[PDB]
Formats: structure tokens, C-alpha cells, sequence
């Protein structure tokens, strides 16, 4: 057995995910945040607690004000990067897809749905219904929903993103998880590493492409816990060596560049277990990938 699994047992034995998890958030990075802070883009964050750094943010490349809500989370290590952002507001869904066009992602995971626990978590930034496309007039583009596939607990979507200053067109994938609740884990690991493993084989996070998007409401728990499991799969696998993966200080790594990752102490130990269980792929058992797909009553 890994020592990942060790470290589980004694810390689940003992009792101590609270105070493990507490660790963390004391030992986590604080850098500034005071562009997210100045008064005329107040209405550009959702929570007034949860700001990207500066030196890690995602700059629109526009004149006017080119503040986002969102961080570029660069695993050097790894060499992956993600962008993690908030669920976009009314008034910055074109800052969103402006932001998806000029770091040219390919894929976008979305882990939240647009109204959980009775508020409006996320705008709707997406279009419906393919005979209704939308316009962002402030940044010049428009997205027309091309197809969807739609499962039990998570939804794919094809998307077609045109500038519409030069016409060029580029398909977006986007991957809507459904049945993920704010402040909570999924329903398995298998759910999860299977919804984890359909984005990975898209092709969004082909190194040719820029960094896929990431967001939940606030683009730090559920966002933190995916890109935590998917970062740490992807060590193990460029080592061939699950040793090697200390994922605790791979989440503190992350919280260099994002504050907050993580929301929960059941969230920290939930990545430990799906770390643990898509090991199984990593290290050579492809069959475990047929078993998440059963197991997460996917079909309709
Ligand atoms: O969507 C997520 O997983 C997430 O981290 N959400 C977060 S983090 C966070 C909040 C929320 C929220 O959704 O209310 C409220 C304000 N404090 C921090
Ligand atoms: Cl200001
Ligand atoms: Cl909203
Ligand atoms: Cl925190």
C-alpha cells in the first residue's frame, strides 16, 4: 500500500482531518491583492473575502480596466497551469469569455450549479439553446451552444467563441458538473475520477492548448479540491512513483498562487481518497476507469 494511504489511515484513526486541514490554512501564502481591492472594481468580485493575488492574476488585454477575478495556478513541477476564477457575475460574463479567448483554453470545468441553497451562485454565461446565441457587447464576442451531452450528474457542451473584431472561431468544451454541492464532495471518488477522466481525455488539457478554466462559485473549494487530485495524478504518472506525491504540500504549492483551495477539512480528505483510487489507473489497472464509469451511474 502507499504511503498516501498510511498517512490516510493514521490521520483518519486519530481523528485529525480538522487540525491537518487547519495547518494548512495557517501555513498557506498571503500575498496582496490590491488590485481586487481598489474601489472601482468592487463590482467585479462576488465575495468580498476571496481576491486572486496580484502577482498571480489573469490580466484582461483590454485598456479600459483589465481586472478579473482569477488567478493562473502555474505547477511548475508538473508543468501544468490552471486559471481559477469565480463564477462569473452579470455584469462580467464578457470579461469571462474575453479571458477564455486571450489565454486561448480549450476546455472549461465547471463544478457548481448556477443556483444552489437558494442563491444565485453563478450567472448564466452560457447559452441554452443553440437557436439562441449570446452577445457580449462590452468585449466583441459571441458563443452559440453547438451540441451537449447530457448524463446523470455532469453535462458536456460544445461551444463555438467568435471574436467578432476578426471572425475567427474556436470551439470550447465545457464540462458542467451537476451534482457537486457548495461547501461538499462528490458522491464517490468513482464519480469524480470518472467526470476527472472524461476532461482529461478531451484533449483540453493538451499542453498545445492554454490553461483550461476552472470555477465553482468562489473558484477556490470544489475548483481547489479538482485541480488538487488532477495535479497529483499527474505527478504520480510523470514519475510512475505515488512516493513521491506529498499532496499537501502540493495544495500548499497551489495556495502560492490562489488564495483558500480547499473549503473543507472533508474536502481535503476527499482529494486524498481520489487520489489514492485513480492511482490504481495511473499505475498501470486501465480497467479501473470501466469500473468508475459503472459505478457512477453516468447513463439516463
Ligand atoms: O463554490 C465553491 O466551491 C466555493 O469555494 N464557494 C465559496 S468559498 C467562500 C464562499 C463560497 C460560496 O460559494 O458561498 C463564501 C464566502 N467565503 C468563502
Ligand atoms: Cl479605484
Ligand atoms: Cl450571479
Ligand atoms: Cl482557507
Amino acid at each position: 500500500s502507499m504511503e498516501m494511504e498510511k498517512e490516510f489511515e493514521q490521520i483518519d484513526k486519530s481523528g485529525s482531518w480538522a487540525a491537518i486541514y487547519q495547518d494548512i490554512r495557517h501555513e498557506a501564502s498571503d500575498f496582496p491583492c490590491r488590485v481586487a481591492k481598489l474601489p472601482k472594481n468592487k463590482n467585479r468580485n462576488r465575495y468580498r473575502d476571496v481576491s486572486p493575488f496580484d502577482h498571480s492574476r489573469i490580466k484582461l488585454h483590454q485598456e479600459d480596466n483589465d481586472y478579473i477575478n482569477a488567478s493562473l495556478i502555474k505547477m511548475e513541477e508538473a508543468q501544468r497551469s490552471y486559471i481559477l476564477t469565480q463564477g462569473p457575475l452579470p455584469n462580467t460574463c464578457g470579461h469571462f469569455w474575453e479571458m477564455v479567448w486571450e489565454q486561448k483554453s480549450r476546455g472549461v470545468v465547471m463544478l457548481n450549479r448556477v443556483m444552489e441553497k437558494g442563491s444565485l451562485k453563478c450567472a448564466q454565461y452560457w447559452p441554452q439553446k443553440e437557436e439562441k446565441e449570446m452577445i457580449f457587447e462590452d468585449t466583441n464576442l459571441k458563443l452559440t451552444l453547438i451540441s451537449e451531452d447530457i448524463k446523470s450528474y455532469y453535462t458536456v457542451r460544445q461551444l463555438e467563441l467568435e471574436n467578432l473584431t476578426t471572425q475567427e472561431t474556436r470551439e470550447i468544451l465545457h464540462f458542467h458538473y451537476t451534482t457537486w454541492p457548495d461547501f461538499g464532495v462528490p458522491e464517490s471518488p468513482a464519480s469524480f475520477l470518472n467526470f476527472l477522466f472524461k476532461v482529461r481525455e478531451s484533449g483540453s488539457l493538451s499542453p498545445e492548448h492554454g490553461p483550461v478554466v476552472v470555477h465553482c462559485s468562489a473558484g477556490i473549494g470544489r475548483s481547489g479540491t479538482y485541480c488538487l487530485a488532477d495535479t497529483c495524478l499527474l505527478l504520480m504518472d510523470k514519475r510512475k512513483d505515488p512516493s513521491s506525491v506529498d499532496i499537501k504540500k502540493v495544495l500548499l504549492e497551489m495556495r502560492k498562487f490562489r488564495m483558500g483551495l480547499i473549503q473543507t477539512a472533508d474536502q481535503l480528505r476527499f482529494s486524498y481518497l481520489a487520489v489514492i483510487e485513480g492511482a490504481k489507473f495511473i499505475m498501470g489497472d486501465s480497467s479501473v476507469q470501466d469500473q468508475w464509469k459503472e459505478l457512477s451511474h453516468e447513463d439516463l
